[PDB]
């Protein structure tokens, strides 16, 4: 009947009924059941009429005010455009719903009370990469809003018979170089050295910087991949300064204020979108202890950890988690002083739980991937750590993708 | 033929063959899978006599150099007493053997590099709850050493007919009682509220303290569980102090320093033993962020940060951050200090990673559990954050059991 949860820390008990609409690898970062690989031939009609009648009664039944009549001809409407075009255009308001809901069925995502406020930018007319470029760099100056970030979707042309692909090659929107210097030592983002290589292969110029923002990849119609740069007055950045520490400065330190995946896919009522960028508004560990502190990323922990006078060659001295505390707060500070929207980890944990306490009553569910919830650090200081949850996959969803790199056929 | 794991910091693969060898609700707590309830009658001879050779064959594979006489002598010693007898007795050897590859094979352990070092008490002669008492007496005394911690086990006696189950009806050997006080507030150990209670009602006296050590409520033969007080002069502790803080010590704050599991069960070879305490030493996280942190538990996290001056109004300082460094500061500080053994979560943390790759190819294999082997803070600054896991059951295992004052037929 239902699946039993508890919270541990409150002792509160919750109901899951949603999991029985899904379609011990637990903590695998890209499995399979999350992936949503290419294709050379259409969707099979037997396949797709089923899902699609099911996500348009999902649609009509989302309505405060039923509208049965519009229900019943959108059914009938659909299932012609299958049957005399081998697919189906959503309408406008169905792909907002479904881009709202796939963002609510993303259990790794703990900004999810935010459901409902998305902008969608409707580019399913795109036809070249140029068009896709131009597409991007509204999103990116929408979203970016001067610092007062707002979220954002833009949705390209939905995938035919898999052989005209729109996908960008990107991770990110926004992203830091790497690269490899003749000294042997390693200058920028250490994680992103294959893929700066690759834009380098494409014609990119590199420029040997600690934070040079790499060129858009982009592939359109199926064709080989395009490079763009991204222009600079369209990257809003905040310097790296702590409150009381002015030696933080001296570090010279920055990062993006855009948070934007660029290489999910959107599934939807049997249709699949691989190419649909998005953002949020990052959440400050994200940058203080992952892109700062991870050993394979800029790795600053030592440093910091010198500079402020630390035993940093005893590890029972704790340190380390002196040194991320500073960086986190330096992160907020930094980005509240430039006025740039960011939410600090416990404020945000304290959100989903909200969010979370919303969908059990809602619709009985949530589907939450707790090794992703729990931020990288203060763990159990945190309520999310302490919550029991359930993994599923719902529909829609943003699944993940085989790198295009290693899908693609060259034309040259 | 072997599932692929990754190390997303080094990059380092591994391959994972052991799982084979195993008999989304991965933030489950107590699932089925780990648990093993009661019985009412013997194990059918169908199912104990295979899993008894098959452990005999693992106990005899384990040699360096065969000794394959003693190994067919014992398969057909072993059978014959099994139709004799219905059961089996393990030689201490097979034991010993059962309670360290049981160790070895806890998913939740992070202390497991230790595994081959463990004293093994053989009590399963035992018959009385007073002969328990002192068993288990005689074991915090050889485990505490004088602030020298020493691993050990208690084997007592295994499962009749599930009649007659040896049982410590405690979660822990030492554990701090819990009071609901006249004035409304709590007392002591919020979480053992209930147990407390429960003594209270089996004749134990309430000391009405912040930190009174619980008595044992010991089950034998499967008959009423009788209280025992546990003699004080066996029970160490660490009086918590801060190497800047002097006000620190003005919190009046202490813990045991014997961390020891009493309710799991001991599955090897077919046979199940309800009661084995075992012990090992402390890691700095478990008592200055989980005791002393959680809200549900000693919840000191705001006095201390009000203590130290902190914008303890706003989240977003990130003052909590900095309050439970200073707390897992002390803890680690005043063990040292006391010469009491303690472990800090980032030197363990490298401790099993190391342990993960010595398994790996030892055995091709190490079954864990990522949700509960990062610790409570600093996540990604430890390197087990970064390190894919399988999480699967083998044999012999420590499983959970149902809590006996559920499924207990009193006498009177
Ligand atoms: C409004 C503010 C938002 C916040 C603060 C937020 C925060 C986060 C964070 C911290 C992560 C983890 C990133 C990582 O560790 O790689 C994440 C993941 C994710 N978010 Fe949100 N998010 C927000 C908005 C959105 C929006 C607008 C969408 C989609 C329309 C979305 C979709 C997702 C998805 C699918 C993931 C998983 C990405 C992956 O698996 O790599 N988020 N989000
Ligand atoms: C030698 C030092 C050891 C250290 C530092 C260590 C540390 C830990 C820690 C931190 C936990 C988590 C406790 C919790 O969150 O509830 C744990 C769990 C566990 N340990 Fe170890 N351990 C050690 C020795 C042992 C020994 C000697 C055994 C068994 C013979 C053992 C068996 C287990 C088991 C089965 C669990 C899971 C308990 C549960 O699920 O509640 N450990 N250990
Ligand atoms: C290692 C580089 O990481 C990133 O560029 N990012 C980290 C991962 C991802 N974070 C996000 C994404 C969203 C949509 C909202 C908040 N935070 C996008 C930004
Ligand atoms: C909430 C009370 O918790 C406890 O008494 N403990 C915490 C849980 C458990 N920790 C352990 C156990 C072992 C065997 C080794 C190291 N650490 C036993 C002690
Ligand atoms: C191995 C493990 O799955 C991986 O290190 C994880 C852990 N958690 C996590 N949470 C978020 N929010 N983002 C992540 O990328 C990860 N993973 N790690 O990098
Ligand atoms: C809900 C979740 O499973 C629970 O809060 C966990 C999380 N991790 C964890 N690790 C250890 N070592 N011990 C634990 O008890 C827990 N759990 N929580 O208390």
């Amino acid at each position: 009947q239902y699946v039993r949860i508890k919270n541990w820390g409150s002792g509160e008990i919750l109901h899951d009924t949603l999991h029985h609409k899904a379609t011990c690898l637990g903590s695998i970062m890209n499995p399979k059941s999350l992936t949503r690989g290419p294709r050379d031939k259409p969707t099979p009609l037997e396949e797709l009429l089923p899902h699609a009648i099911e996500f348009i009664n999902q649609y009509y039944g989302s309505f405060k005010e039923a509208k049965i009549e519009e229900h019943l001809a959108r059914l009938e409407a659909v299932t012609k455009e299958i049957e005399t075009t081998g697919t189906y255009q959503l309408t406008l308001d169905e792909l907002i719903f479904a881009t709202k809901m796939a963002w609510r069925n993303a259990p790794r995502c703990i900004g999810r009370i935010q459901w409902s406020n998305l902008q969608v930018f409707d580019a399913r007319n795109c036809s070249t990469a140029q068009e896709m470029f131009q597409h991007i760099c509204r999103h990116i100056l929408y979203a970016t809003n001067n610092g007062n970030i707002r979220s954002a979707i833009t949705v390209f042309p939905q995938r035919s018979d898999g052989k005209h692909d729109f996908r960008l090659w990107n991770s990110q929107l926004i992203r830091y170089a790497g690269y490899q210097m003749p000294d042997g030592t390693i200058r920028g983002d250490a994680a992103t050295l294959e893929f700066t290589q690759l834009c380098i292969d494409l014609g990119w110029k590199p420029r040997y910087g600690r934070f040079d923002v790499l060129p858009l990849v982009l592939q359109a119609d199926g064709q080989d991949p395009e490079v763009f740069e991204i222009p600079p007055d369209l990257v809003l950045e905040v310097t790296m300064e702590h409150p009381k520490y002015e030696w933080f400065q001296e570090l010279g330190l920055k990062w993006y204020a855009l948070p934007a995946v660029a290489n999910m896919l959107l599934e939807v009522g049997g249709l699949e979108f691989p190419a649909c960028p998005f953002n949020g508004w990052y959440m400050g560990t994200e940058i203080g202890v992952r892109d700062f502190c991870d050993t394979q990323r800029y790795n600053i922990l030592e440093e910091v950890g010198r500079r402020m006078g630390l035993e940093t060659h005893t590890l029972a001295s704790l340190w380390k988690d002196r040194a991320v505390t500073e960086i986190n707060v330096a992160v907020l500070h930094s980005f509240q002083k430039q006025n740039v929207t960011i939410m600090d980890h416990h404020t945000a944990s304290e959100s989903f739980m909200k969010h979370m306490q919303n969908e059990y009553r809602a619709r009985g569910g949530c589907p939450a991937d707790w090794i992703w919830l729990v931020p990288p650090v203060s763990g159990s200081i945190t309520p999310v750590f302490h919550q029991e949850m359930l993994n599923y996959v719902l529909s829609p969803f943003y699944y993940y993708q085989i790198e295009p790199w290693k899908t693609h056929i060259w034309q040259n």
